[PDB]
């Protein structure tokens, strides 16, 4: 155990702390502000100059997907063998891909793209549920018979957009099932009903 | 018949690391070109998980993503750190190089010509990262983390070349970095590769711009 330096919001640290909780893995979060990140300090002295900082012992790293990838492979959540550690690898860019164009929305684009974005979204969510279909017929996880960091960031992706665009994974039976399945699992359905999760906004500008 | 093959535009981009780490490695893979027309024929984008080229094979195992296919043969070959502390620096230095290769990136393909001064005048701020961690390992003197090559050395020894013909000098300011370009390309099997018509005779992007 284990620090979470961040802004007072979901964003990019929302999948480790599903993560962690559902692992009831215990954590310290250290909050930083508006004023104190202005400052400067702390930024200058973070490698490439954002948060998430995470502190496991003497370990100090950055990077939420290396944060991710670094408690997947401590906590065996990680595939059962290099050929599922690669799959992971693979749906976990893939989250990754559609988060920045989330970001980039909700940043920079969200008045003037949020239409194209929305008719875009069923083409960006098709593959996750084609994954779900080959494996297992999508009645397990997103990679082999385990849960994997990759889920837990799959799983917060899906959360966020069912905000944004309500109703997106109507049409995507397997997507449905599986977010009603991880949510339901205890220590993360507590987490996930917790003021510490529900009382934080999705992202640090009041637009999701 | 090689165990590895390679789908991908006749250009370097996002394959080329993985190339290098090939070639300085000593493993055989093929070469599976896709002209602009077939992709634009559109049934192998629809075939492609997330649409989109490199697809890389290893013998049954097909994967997508750049950084999926450079972990995995970093696990396979094993150039992903000693222990799992070091594993995980291997994946901090790794994400860095994807975050400025995005920028690079958003500029050859969208912005070239509007914002090529402020991405060069942004460049020293971005690359200090490489050249501190450097600083911080054996003095800069052997490789990105620990003292044994690991696929984020591959990364960002090819963001590091794409870099010096976007912005000539712009390792001047950074003597680890401009020394360790300097080794890493040297070692035999890559220099070698680095030479040849299969990595010379590609274009470094898909649109003439570098
Ligand atoms: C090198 C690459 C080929 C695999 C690559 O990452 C890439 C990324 C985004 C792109 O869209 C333009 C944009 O909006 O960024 C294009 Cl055209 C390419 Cl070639
Ligand atoms: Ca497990
Ligand atoms: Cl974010």
């Amino acid at each position: 155990p284990y620090t979470v330096v961040y802004f007072p919001v979901r964003g990019r640290c929302a999948a480790l702390r599903m993560l962690l909780a559902d692992q009831g893995q215990s954590w310290k979060e250290e909050v930083v502000t508006v004023e104190t990140w202005q400052e400067g300090s702390l930024k200058a002295s973070c490698l490439y100059g954002q948060l998430p900082k995470f502190q496991d012992g003497d370990l100090t790293l950055y990077q939420s997907n290396t944060i991710l990838r670094h408690l997947g492979r401590t906590l065996g959540l990680y595939g059962k063998d290099q050929q599922e550690a690669a799959l992971v690898d693979m749906v976990n860019d893939g989250v990754e891909d559609l988060r920045c164009k989330y970001i980039s929305l909700i940043y920079t684009n969200y008045e003037a793209g949020k239409d194209d974005y929305v008719k875009a979204l069923p083409g960006q969510l098709k593959p996750f549920e084609t994954l779900l279909s080959q494996n297992q017929g999508g009645k397990t996880f997103i990679v082999g018979d385990q849960i994997s960091f990759a889920d837990y960031n799959l799983l917060d992706l899906l959360l966020i957009h069912e905000v944004l665009a309500p109703g997106c994974l109507d049409a995507f039976p397997l997507l449905s099932a599986y977010v009603g399945r991880l949510s339901a699992r205890p220590k993360l359905k507590a987490f996930l009903a917790s003021p510490e999760y529900v009382n934080l906004p999705i992202n640090g500008n009041g637009k999701q």
